[PDB]
């Protein structure tokens, strides 16, 4: 993309778990309706939140390893990482407005 980290099983530790800041990970798949529905929305958020957090996308079919370690079932699942630790969790789609509220409240 441009600002979105395109994650893999092998880059997860470095990209997410080792990052000095907040990472908003999207677990998601090509066939998933709601994932695709929010994909443009993650684009918007990556812009508005520059220097506050980085957005990262793990497609859980091309990267099957990492999902089971966070007990993911329902997709999309958005996970806020704070310096490699999960602060917050949202399952399913939500609008841009609903995601602002989530981040703003959990980034504090």
């Amino acid at each position: 993309s441009d600002k979105i980290i395109h994650l893999t099983d092998d880059s997860f530790d470095t990209d997410v778990l080792k990052a000095d800041g907040a990472i908003l990970v999207d677990f998601w798949a090509e066939w998933c309706g709601p994932c695709k529905m929010i994909a443009p929305i993650l684009d918007e958020i990556a812009d508005e939140y520059q220097g506050k957090l980085t957005v990262a996308k793990l497609n859980i079919d091309q990267n099957p390893g990492t999902a089971p370690k966070y007990g993911i079932r329902g997709i999309p699942t958005l996970l806020l990482f704070k310096n490699g630790e999960v602060a917050a969790t949202k399952v399913g789609a939500l609008s841009k407005g609903q995601l602002k509220e989530f981040l703003d409240a959990n980034l504090a």
